[PDB]
C-alpha cells in the first residue's frame, strides 16, 4: 500500500475538547490505496515524539479520522509528529504534523514586563494650581500599556480588545480629578488640584479583555501633586 501525498498537515486550537475529530484528510481516497475498502489505519509510537500517540487516537481504522485523546496547550508544546500505519487485509507509514493554535486562555499583562512579571507601579506628577488645558494629557512613566499574554491568536479579527479602568485608589476622591480613557489608557486631569488638600494619589489600574473572559491584570499608579515652588 502507498500513501497518496508525501506528507499531511493539521491545525488544532488548544481549547479543543478531548473527543474532537481534528483530522479527516484521508477522506475521498486521499489516504493510502483501484481502492479496496480493506486498508486500515493505526497510530504508532514515535521515538521522536513519545507523547504524540498518547495525545491522538484513531477510533475507526477504516476511516482514518484522527481524534484528540488528551488536552493540548499552546504555551507548552506547539507541534506534534504522529506516525500512522496503514495495513492492507488482502504496511507503510506517513507523518502527520499537527500544529497547535493559540487559544484565549490568558489575559493581558502590563508593559514593561520584567520576569512572571514583577509588580509594576507607573508614575505621574501634577503641578498644583494649573488648569487641565495646560497639563492634559498627564504623562505617565513608563507609558501605560497592556497586551494579551496570548502572543499569537489567529486571525487578528479574533483578538480581544483591552479595556483600562481605575479599580480603586486612595484618597478616594481620585474620580473628581482623574479620568482614564477605556481604550487608550490616556489619563486626563478633570480639575485643578491644590496641594494643601491633595498631596498624592495611589490608584490600582485594571486591564481586562473585552470578549466576555476578562482575566484581568493589575498595576499601580502613583501620582504626586507637585508644590508651587
Ligand atoms: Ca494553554
Ligand atoms: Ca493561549
Ligand atoms: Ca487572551
Amino acid at each position: 500500500p502507498t500513501f497518496k501525498h508525501e506528507s499531511y498537515y493539521a491545525t488544532v486550537n488548544e481549547l479543543t475538547p478531548v473527543g474532537t475529530t481534528i483530522f479527516t484528510g484521508f477522506s475521498g481516497d486521499n489516504g493510502a490505496t483501484g481502492p479496496n475498502g480493506q486498508i486500515e489505519y493505526v497510530i504508532q509510537y514515535n521515538p521522536d515524539d513519545p507523547t504524540s500517540n498518547d495525545t491522538f487516537e484513531i477510533p475507526l481504522m477504516l476511516t482514518g479520522n484522527i481524534v484528540l485523546r488528551k488536552r493540548l496547550n499552546y504555551e507548552d508544546k506547539t507541534r506534534y509528529f504522529v506516525i500512522i500505519q496503514a495495513n492492507d487485509r488482502a504496511t507503510t507509514t506517513t507523518t502527520l504534523t499537527v500544529d497547535v493554535l493559540d487559544g484565549d486562555d490568558l489575559g493581558p499583562m502590563f508593559l514593561p514586563c520584567v520576569l512572571d512579571c514583577r509588580p509594576l507601579t507607573y508614575q505621574a506628577a501634577i503641578p498644583e494650581l494649573r488648569t487641565p488645558e495646560e497639563l492634559n494629557p498627564i504623562i505617565v512613566t513608563p507609558p501605560i500599556q497592556a497586551i494579551d499574554q496570548d502572543r499569537n491568536i489567529q486571525p487578528p479579527s479574533d483578538r480581544p480588545g483591552i479595556l483600562y479602568s481605575i479599580l480603586v485608589g486612595t484618597p478616594e476622591d481620585y474620580p473628581r480629578f482623574f479620568h482614564m480613557h477605556p481604550r487608550t489608557a490616556e489619563l486626563s486631569l478633570l480639575e485643578p488640584v491644590n496641594r494643601d488638600f491633595h498631596q498624592k494619589f495611589d490608584l490600582v489600574i485594571k486591564a481586562e479583555q473585552d470578549n466576555g473572559h476578562p482575566l484581568p491584570a493589575f498595576a499601580g499608579l502613583h501620582i504626586e501633586i507637585l508644590d508651587e515652588n
